[PDB]
């Protein structure tokens, strides 16, 4: 079985691949942008505990900031280019 | 039996693939942008426990303050070009 | 059986593919967006528990403030070409 001739032009920008064979996995692929991202999380926890035993207290003012996330973005450019240019492609098989 | 020319010209931008076999697993593709994404994820937690035992207490003012996440995005541009320029392509197979 | 001449032209901008065998999973593919996306999630969990065993306990203001998710968009440009320019394609078989 003689082989023929084969050409491959691959012009990717993300190529994300999973191949797997009896793995026991969790969440596989996730959060892809093709340009620009912008991802802010946000969890505050707060466990401030206030204890009274035997006795008296006085009045509690629990009153916490909260935070300033912020982001600015001007005039923002960005440009790709994944490109291939070719005069000629030949692919001639002789299989006399 | 004897091959044939083949010729593969491929062009992608986002190329997400997975292939399993007996494997178990969690959530698999989300979240997928071709052009600009904004997320935001928003989850404070409070456990702010008062408690009180044989005794008094005052008056509680339990007043925290809210997250601000501001997100500006002026004059942006992306651009992307994933081409391929072949001027001739030929593909001539002989088997006689 | 000799083989023909094969010619792939192939321009994707979104490929998302999944293949399984025997695979137990989760949810599989979600939040797919060709341009661009804003995603916002908001979930504030409150746990504050105010317990008073035996005595006396003051009034409650109870008054936690609200985020302020906010997003601005201005002037945006999101411009993608996955294109392939060919002048010319042969695929000529001879199998006599």
């Amino acid at each position: 079985q003689p082989g023929g001739g084969k050409v491959q032009i691959i012009n990717k920008k993300l190529d994300l691949s999973n191949v797997q064979s009896k793995c026991g996995s969790k969440d596989n692929i996730k959060h892809v942008t093709g340009g620009g991202s912008v991802q802010i999380v946000y969890k505050p926890v707060d466990l401030s505990k206030v204890t009274s035993k035997c006795g008296s207290l006085g009045n509690i003012h629990h009153k916490p900031g909260g935070g300033q996330v912020e982001v600015k973005s001007e005039k923002l450019d960005f440009k790709d280019r994944v490109q291939s240019k070719i005069g000629s492609l030949d692919n001639i098989t002789h299989v006399p």
